[PDB]
DNA sequence: CGGCAGTACTG
DNA sequence: CAGTACT
DNA sequence: GCCG
């Protein structure tokens, strides 16, 4: 990075209109922010700024302001309840609303909320694990998680087939959790496998509290054996291998990529999903779906790429 | 002016 | 539904 | 916040 006396003052603005909900303006500060990261050269001039696709004239001028000044003034007057809001928004299942909610009543510490807070049960458990499910952990550890579900999963039938996507998947060394893919080749053996599959990770005492439940999705807690380990978020997906190369392609990310795709496919009157890649959709001058289009065969991520236009990237650069 | 990805849970 | 989460 |  090029930029770093920049984008270091950026992100401060930009967790800052994040934690406090404003989503969109967020949103455009973190554009801007790997938009500069990416650039070979320093940038020095606002005519240079302006280049640079996802900067415009406001950017350019905070980019002037800290290569003239050394300094962005803004800074200076961010509320000071932000600290608190980050602090309650790292909770596992409270978000700017519920950070908000907190700080209006009066909370300000983790021990206001032990203490003070109506929890759901999400937040409980995030609050129980609140240092754990900030650390990430070394691929390895990933590895060893990863092959525990596929154990437990190939017990019960030996042709699932299940594999770690997220981060693990684009090759980085460090996790925050551990994203698991299962799906079946023969388009059938996937279904209703969740009840035995968890049950036996629970009995194992792997799995050490749930999250999410649902027929598709499983977010949850696990830990494996022996001493020095830490309790790490897992993540299960069940799909039908029809589905296989879409939801490969989503949960291998980024999320920035994801969203890159997915913005590029409603240009060429497609969509693109965790389920499927369709074309001849139907929008509204809104952006939003009014008729569904077909599903495209996908069986690969090559596929998908093919279908829409692009060179295949390998997962390693998607970590946008 | 207005979209900025598309989807799954939860209560 | 609003809220939060996933990539 | 940016951009079509
Ligand atoms: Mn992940
Ligand atoms: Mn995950
Ligand atoms: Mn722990
Ligand atoms: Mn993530
Ligand atoms: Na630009
Ligand atoms: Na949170
Ligand atoms: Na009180």
């Amino acid at each position: 990075n090029h930029n770093l006396h920049i984008t270091e003052k950026l992100e401060v603005l930009a967790k800052a209109y994040s934690v406090q909900g404003d989503k969109w303006r967020a949103l455009g500060y973190a554009k801007a922010i790997n938009a500069l990261k990416s650039f070979h050269k320093p940038v020095t001039s606002y005519q240079e700024a302006c280049s640079i696709p996802g900067i415009g004239k406001r950017m350019a001028e905070k980019i002037i302001e800290i290569l003239e000044s050394g300094h962005l003034r803004k800074l200076d007057h961010i509320s000071e309840s932000v600290p608190v809001l980050e602090l309650f928004s790292n909770i596992w299942g409270a978000g700017t609303k519920t950070a908000q909610m907190w700080y209006q009543q009066g909370f300000r510490s983790l021990e206001d909320i032990r203490s003070q807070a109506s929890l759901t049960t999400q937040q409980a458990i995030g609050l129980k694990h609140y240092s754990d499910f900030l650390e990430r952990m070394p691929r390895e550890e990933a590895t060893e998680i990863e092959q525990t579900v596929q154990k437990a999963a190939q017990a019960f039938n030996s042709g699932l087939l299940c594999v770690a996507c997220g981060s693990y998947r684009r090759g980085k060394a460090t996790c925050g959790d551990v994203d698991v893919l299962i799906t079946h080749p023969d388009g059938r053996s996937h279904r209703g496998i969740f009840s035995r599959l968890l049950d036996s990770l629970r009995q194992e005492g792997f799995l050490t509290d749930d999250l999410v439940k649902g027929e598709t999705k499983y977010l949850g807690v696990c830990r494996l054996p022996g001493p020095g380990r830490r309790h790490r978020r897992l993540d299960i997906i069940v799909v039908p291998y029809s589905e296989f190369a879409c939801a490969l392609l989503y949960f291998t990310g980024s999320a920035h990529f994801n969203r890159s795709m997915r913005a590029l496919a409603k240009t060429k009157g497609m969509s693109l999903s965790e389920h499927a890649l369709s074309t001849a959709v139907v929008r509204n001058t809104h952006g939003a779906k009014v008729g569904p289009g077909r599903v495209l065969p996908t069986p690969t991520e090559k596929d998908v790429f093919r279908l829409l236009g692009l060179p295949y990237r390998e997962p390693a650069e998607r970590d946008w």
